[PDB]
């Protein structure tokens, strides 16, 4: 039961897990009403207009696959199927043996304490944190690993987005830092079946729409590499041979990695073991600073306490004089995990959903749906609903047969 409280978006702020909040580096932007599902986990039913300055605005651009409604998210109804659409979609993650472990690596992922500048202080990072109006007007500031958001101008950009040090790359470093989700339930992308040899010929018909689960799980997998500091540089890309009438196509290694399957292995052997061998070497620099560390400022938190949070966040070896230090094995354990087992693709095969077979099968549409009510989708099926005759094929996510479900937007 990952979110073990029905939350309505109407429902009276009580400066714990219902309130107005101010993110950080926001310039000086109203507040917003907040829940809190999950330890370390919150989410703003909110256009975002907040963590970009340069994007502030809902307008549409020159445009350029996108959709755009100024109007969209706008209302208190609709905020309300919004949060009931993200806390059903993570449920249905938490449900599967691997969306379970997932977030339990996230929750377990607490940004790194290294703001200070004395070496042998520990202090929290700013960024990594959020201030919680309480019901007098004071503030309160609490530290948060993971923030689900709505989209910006582009409805249907999703992505996985921090806000980062002046000098530290805290998504690279090791330390990881508070990770904002900008994500929407309410669509989804449609995608063309690729005509395979081997392929089940029963299949209803033309197009298929993705479960927004595997996409949000997709976004999820970025998260949890950038909690942990371990995310490829964005501009180790792949040049993808597509056409003959291009001479190129970029695609960068991080998505690779995190859609898994066959596409990861793109990334050769030799820049494999290049990141690994870089991040475990990160890791060992966190346990120097660990060991390094004799205050704790911003105290509340014992040093031993906040210590402890994160041997238990890389996993690291103490021995009997309490010195920490990183465990070859156990670091392997938990590099493979976060960036081998936790994939696009082992979702789409827990979920037992049709998907994308790789990015080179770009989606075709856009599609407006609600997930919210069980007549259309549930936890353990999606839109492949049971006693339904939606439950065969993959008939639920058959855009023509399951007509009721999807509503053509774009392209
Ligand atoms: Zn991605």
């Amino acid at each position: 039961m990952f979110v073990n409280k029905q939350f309505n978006y109407k429902d009276p702020v009580n400066g714990v897990d219902i309130a107005y909040i101010k993110i950080p580096n926001a310039g000086q932007m109203q507040p917003v009403k907040a829940f809190k599902i999950h330890n370390k986990i919150w989410v703003i039913p909110e256009r975002d207009t907040f963590t970009n300055p340069e994007e502030g605005d809902l307008n549409p651009p020159p445009e350029a696959v996108s959709y755009y409604d100024s109007t969209y998210l706008s209302t208190d109804n609709e905020k309300d199927n919004y949060l009931k659409g993200v806390t059903k979609l993570f449920e249905r993650i938490y449900s599967t043996d691997l969306g379970r472990m997932l977030l339990t690596s996230i929750v377990r992922g607490i940004p790194f304490w290294g703001g200070s500048t004395i070496d042998t202080e520990l202090k929290v990072i700013d960024t990594n944190c959020i201030n919680v109006i309480q019901p007098d007007g004071s503030y309160r500031s609490e530290e948060l690993n993971l923030v689900i958001i709505g989209p910006s101008a582009d409805i249907i950009q999703f992505e996985c987005k921090s806000f980062g040090h002046d000098v530290l790359n805290l998504t690279r470093n090791g330390y990881g830092s508070t990770q904002y989700i900008r994500f929407s339930p309410d669509f989804t992308f449609g995608f063309e079946e690729s005509l395979e040899v081997d392929t089940n010929p029963l299949l209803g018909a033309g197009k298929f729409a993705t479960d927004p689960a595997v996409t949000l799980a997709h976004e999820l997998i970025h998260a949890e590499h950038r909690l942990y500091g371990i995310a490829i540089n964005p501009n180790r890309v792949f040049k993808v041979n597509t056409n003959a009438y291009y001479e190129g196509l970029e695609v960068s290694f991080e998505e690779l990695r995190t859609f898994g399957g066959h596409d990861a292995k793109f990334i050769d052997s030799l820049q494999e073991n290049e990141f690994r061998l870089y991040y475990y070497n990160k890791f060992k620099d966190v346990a120097s600073t660990l060991n390094k560390a004799k205050s704790i400022i911003g105290t509340t938190a014992s040093l031993q306490y906040m210590k402890n949070v994160f041997k238990e966040k890389y996993l690291l070896s103490e021995d009997t004089s309490g010195k920490f230090s990183v465990d070859k094995l156990k670091f392997d354990k938990l590099y493979k995990m976060l960036t081998e087992i936790y994939t696009e693709d082992n979702f789409v095969n827990f979920f037992k959903v049709i998907n994308a077979k790789t990015f080179l099968n770009f989606d075709k549409a856009v599609f407006r749906i609600n997930i919210v009510p069980d007549e259309n989708y549930t936890i353990k099926d999606g839109f492949n609903l049971k006693g339904a005759n939606l439950s065969t094929n993959f008939n639920g996510q058959n855009t023509e047969i399951n007509s009721r479900n999807f509503t053509r937007l774009k392209n």
